[PDB]
């Protein structure tokens, strides 16, 4: 009964609550592009429901001695965002019609980003796991810049409307992924300095925002219609 388990069950109520809704809202709509954005947006919350729940159920977690220690390290997380977070690059892309090869590339460079933060998660000798986590950060950064001016970019030959919605979406994107690393960094995974119990809260608000939140803006939106 770990103290980190209450903020699980916040996560996964709010996961899953999430997923119900968006899943009613998408199954009542009948355009075929709307149709698309609510797939891939109700998809999101269920992944990462199945994930908090499994953690809940005491699943997802392993010791890894690094320190002096053993430290208990949430691997669970990685399976979540490693198909969460090019979901949601991908609801960005197809608001913005991004080209193909830029997908490919922004989901590959994320595939990086996530591999290698588990990577670092799991390894034993303390300074290298830092030497994982810059290289994933550095991935992230790219992934950012990509979205920011790239997507921008071709933002701004859609209608006012669809790019508006981007751009709101876009710095939801920015401020909450750029949290990420710097929690890794002085939490459980990385300094220790933040507990596990504080650290699991701060991935919760980041993960119901970045999902949950991210979806409730689209999904509202008009220019999720064709
Ligand atoms: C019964 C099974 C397996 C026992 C072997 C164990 C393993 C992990 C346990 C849960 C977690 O610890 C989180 C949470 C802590 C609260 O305190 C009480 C409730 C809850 C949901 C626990 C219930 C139960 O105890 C679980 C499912
Ligand atoms: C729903 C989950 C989302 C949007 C998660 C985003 C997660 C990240 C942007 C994680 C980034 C990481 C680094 C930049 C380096 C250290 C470890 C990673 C996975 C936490």
């Amino acid at each position: 009964g770990r103290p980190e388990w209450i903020w699980l069950a916040l996560g996964t109520a709010l996961m899953g609550l999430g997923t119900l809704y968006f899943l009613v809202k998408g199954m009542g709509v009948s355009d075929p592009d709307a149709k698309k954005f609510y797939a891939i947006t109700t998809l999101v919350p269920a992944i990462a429901f199945t994930m908090y729940l499994s953690m809940l159920l005491g699943y997802g977690l392993t010791m890894v001695p690094f320190g002096g220690e053993q430290n208990p390290i949430y691997w669970a997380r990685y399976a979540d965002w490693l198909f969460t977070t090019p979901l949601l690059l991908l609801d960005l892309a197809l608001l913005v019609d991004a080209d193909q090869g830029t997908i490919l590339a922004l989901v590959g460079a994320d595939g990086i980003m996530i591999g290698t933060g588990l990577v670092g998660a799991l390894t034993k000798v303390y300074s290298y796991r830092f030497v994982w986590w810059a290289i994933s950060t550095a991935a992230m950064l790219y992934v950012l810049y990509v979205l920011f001016f790239g997507f921008t970019s071709k933002a701004e030959s859609m209608r006012p409307e669809v790019a508006s919605t981007f751009k709101v979406l876009r710095n939801v994107t920015v401020v909450l992924w750029s949290a990420y690393p710097v929690v890794w960094l002085i939490g459980s995974e990385g300094a220790g300095i933040v507990p596990l119990n504080i650290e699991t809260l701060l991935f919760m608000v980041l993960d119901v925002s970045a999902k949950v939140g991210f979806g409730l803006i689209l999904l509202r939106s008009r220019a999720i219609f064709g």
